[PDB]
């Protein structure tokens, strides 16, 4: 009858209509966990203001929105009806969406799961690379809202870079994306894996996440048999501050100005379809940006998405985690070594300290 | 019987004794695929005069020399012996070291190589994660050779997950695990530290920090993931921008925060030199971690005589013969913003290989 797991789906989200966007956009200048800001109360309000129209045209530009909850929701779904028979004994499974800046937040999530008198709660990010400012963020949320007890059990499946059905849906969008370039293009055909740039001043502080998504690139490489060549770039990058790159739109640009025209573009870090694909990889970098340079062919691997094999890789996560009784990875127990947020090591010892 | 098949070992270097360091230094500030400077052939020599006193303080810190020459060849002699076994119709195997800076020069190995009259050359660089800084500068010279080959060419001009590679650097650090009080072991962090790279060449396209990325995550599978860790880079000279959090910083950082058990793992070289001997071993685990309040600093062995690594040398120049690739796939995509026009012409040199 009731539910006893709970799965916690974590992710930032994005606005589902044009009306969303300037609530998206305060939330996020409010986080310190991402940005701190002089007179930030006054700021951000402010700044997310002046953003809203430029966003919103954004979102207007994929047909009024983020597909991210509907994906998240089937993925859920798909889970946890695996779940129900995989581990009858945690059953019967339940899936929440925890969105940081969005609603369902993270905050009304968790209320929901106290509600239902759940056995055990597991917080399960979507980012399969770990960022302190991503999943970090999001389990930073979890512990700051039981501070302002829980009446569950918690533990954190906190990342997930090379699981190995994470790494078959990747290299079978690949291969079925390659097989859209012409025959006669397709061992010319480059591979840009993409991932979400991060700030030099984050990078150099000792977040996890540029290695841990080298890591997945190199297993989908090994998957493919390395049948073409490859190299990892970021994209997102704003403001002046140094990021890390190279950047993508730059890397498109500068390989077919070097001849190398033919260009399959891989979101290696998200697991759905959102602003970066829809907008960032396919309109602006692929229709404006790659016509300007003279590119003969560029695609975009598909999101995994809708693919029942994902939501085998999310329930095969889930009931691993569940049998190995583990609170969080070893990685987890370690913060960053310049880390400068007090708050890191709280949510770390939330996890570490939990009963059972 | 005459050599059949010549090994080319292909390595920076770095100076065997003091007298050494002056022209190490020189032929370095002369490279354009490293460094561009004003009037680099005036400038060259003097900065090579003003560092030498330095650098060579360095290397008496450390009995007065680079190891790098002795390391290189006991593992070439016995990837040979390996070699012949397993390939008897390739077989005599022969060795030779071609370092860019210091004898044996890449181009006085491979006049030797002529003169011996092997049928074929392989380039077979002892970095296992490829930038164009390194592996890619020793194929720029045997390209440049040639330029200013009576032998079949082809490279290894990568293997950075190699699984005898990676079982060895997981031996290692159990190995030194083994070596901290058994009371602070699974609070042990592990540092795995590779030589860091200047943000422009990394922001143009640089395949290194990817590919080092990936051996450290197939060690970590390996050792499954027993101690926590993070990938720092080590050897930030200058004021500009370089990547990653720096080794000595994380070290400092993490004795500040409580984390006073670290395990330094060079993940990006396979023997010991000034990285290790002097920068790890004096620089950082003997002064910066007195003035810190480290309780056990340790670094994992480097590679050096394991017979399991000249092991991991054979079966990769076997499975390359009988794979018969001149190259690896990724030596055919050069970096998306490189600027220099010998890439593409070393890259050519090798796809084009008769055979
Ligand atoms: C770089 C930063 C990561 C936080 C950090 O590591 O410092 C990320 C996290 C969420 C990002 C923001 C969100 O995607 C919302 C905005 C989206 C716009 O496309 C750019 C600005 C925008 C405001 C982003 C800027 C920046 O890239 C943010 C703030
Ligand atoms: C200095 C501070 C960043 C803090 C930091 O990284 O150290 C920056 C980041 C965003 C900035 C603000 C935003 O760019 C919005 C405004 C833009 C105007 O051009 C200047 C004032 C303005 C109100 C900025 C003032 C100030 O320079 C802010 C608040
Ligand atoms: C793009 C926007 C400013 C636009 C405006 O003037 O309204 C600013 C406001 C706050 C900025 C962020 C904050 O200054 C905090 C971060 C500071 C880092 O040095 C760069 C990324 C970083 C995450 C910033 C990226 C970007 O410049 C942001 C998102
Ligand atoms: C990585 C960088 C080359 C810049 C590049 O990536 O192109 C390397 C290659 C060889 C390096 C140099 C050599 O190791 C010799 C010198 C050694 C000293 O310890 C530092 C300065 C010194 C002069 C080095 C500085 C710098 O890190 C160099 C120049
Ligand atoms: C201009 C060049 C950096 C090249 C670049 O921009 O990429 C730098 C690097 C090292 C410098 C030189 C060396 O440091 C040695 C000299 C040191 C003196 O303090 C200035 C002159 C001096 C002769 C330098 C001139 C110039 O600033 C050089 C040549
Ligand atoms: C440290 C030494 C300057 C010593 C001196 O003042 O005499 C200089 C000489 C040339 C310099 C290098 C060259 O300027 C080329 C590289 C340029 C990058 O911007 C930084 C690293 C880079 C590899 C430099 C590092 C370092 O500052 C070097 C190696
Ligand atoms: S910023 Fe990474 S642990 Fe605090
Ligand atoms: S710099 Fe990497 S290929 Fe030229």
């Amino acid at each position: 009858r009731k539910p006893k797991t709970g799965i916690l789906m974590l992710n930032m989200g994005g606005p589902e209509t044009l009306g969303d966007v300037h609530d998206f956009l305060l939330r996020l200048f409010l986080d310190r966990d991402l940005m701190t800001l002089p007179i930030q109360n006054k700021l951000a309000p402010f700044i997310a203001k002046r953003l809203t129209p430029k966003i919103q045209e954004q979102y207007r530009r994929i047909g009024g929105g983020s597909p991210i909850k509907i994906w998240t929701s089937k993925q859920g779904e798909g889970m946890v009806k695996l779940l129900d028979e995989l581990s009858p004994n945690t059953a019967p499974h339940k899936y929440y969406i925890g969105f940081r800046y969005v609603h369902p937040l993270t905050e009304e999530a968790i209320e929901e799961m106290e509600r239902d008198g759940l056995e055990r709660a597991i917080a399960f990010t979507q980012y399969p690379q770990y960022s302190c400012s991503t999943t970090g963020s999001s389990l930073n949320a979890i512990y700051r809202y039981y501070n302002q007890k829980p009446t569950m059990k918690w533990s954190t499946i906190d990342r997930w870079p090379t699981h190995h059905l994470l790494i078959q849906c990747f290299a079978d969008h690949i291969l079925k994306e390659l097989d859209h370039f012409p025959l006669e293009k397709r061992s010319e055909v480059v591979i840009l894996f993409s991932a979400h740039s991060l700030p030099m001043s984050v990078v150099n502080r000792g977040d996890p996440y540029p290695q841990e998504v080298s890591a997945t690139v190199q297993k989908v490489m090994e998957r493919l048999e390395y049948c073409n060549p490859y190299r990892l770039v970021w994209q997102s990058k704003v403001g002046p501050m140094p990021w890390l790159g190279p950047q993508t739109d730059e890397s498109i640009k500068g390989l077919c100005e070097r001849g190398r025209k033919n260009i399959l573009l891989v979101p290696i870090a998200a697991t759905s379809d959102h602003i970066e694909t829809l907008y960032e990889l396919d309109i602006e970098y692929s229709q404006v940006l790659a016509k300007e340079c003279g590119v003969e062919n560029i695609r975009r691997a598909e999101s995994l998405n809708g693919n029942p094999l994902f939501s085998k890789a999310l329930a095969d996560l889930v009931h691993s985690h569940i049998q190995s009784n583990e609170l969080c990875s070893k990685q987890l127990t370690l913060s960053c070594p310049l880390c400068v947020n007090p708050v890191c090591r709280e949510t770390k010892s939330f996890f570490t300290s939990q009963q059972l």
